């Protein structure tokens, strides 16, 4: 069993900042699981596209609020705590959130964290 | 993209009851997406031991305290908002919600619906 708490991994290198965002890498590739799981959090203000090629992608929101606009559609989908979106290579998004967002995020096939 | 709200799925036949526990499924396998992606409800005072065979299983804790305790080393974990566990059918444990806990869990492979 693997038990890991999300504090411990926020003081190492599986957390990572970028533009935007901010990500606690739970799970990555080398854990085995077949899947990466992370603990994301999306910074008020921003506008994210960002989309790692050759996965599908699963986030679930827990605390904030904004909106995922689907530039297919030009659907403009509300994100509050309870809302999961899930996209692959083909979507064209962008999240915009109002607040920080904090989401749980699962990718397969699994981040490898080094890129 | 696929976008759904926590609060209409729990409305529905995928929202799921048993002796202990309730689950809300965001993605089964007909989803397509390669794992499946829950909203899980521990209830207080459950000792749950479940694991769907075949499978492997990560849960982050969202709300609510417990404990879940690892049969093969004696280990007693305390779960709590933060706390994430990752399971294998080799693993033999014990789940006991304190208060009700939310979690986020995910399958892989995906569970079906079917059992």
């Amino acid at each position: 069993m693997i038990v890991r708490n999300l504090g411990d991994i926020r003081k190492t290198d599986r957390n990572v900042r970028s533009d935007g965002w901010a990500s606690a890498r739970m799970l990555l590739k080398d854990d085995g699981m077949g899947f990466s799981f992370h603990v994301t959090t999306l910074f008020a203000g921003s506008e994210l596209r960002m989309h790692y090629q050759n996965h599908l992608e699963a986030v679930l929101v827990l605390k904030g609020t904004g909106t995922i606009e689907d530039l297919a559609t030009g659907e403009v989908h509300a994100l509050r705590p309870g809302v999961m979106y899930a996209l692959d290579d083909h979507d064209r998004h962008i999240v915009r959130p109002e607040t920080d967002i904090l989401t749980a995020c699962v990718f397969n096939p699994p981040v490898t964290g080094r890129e």
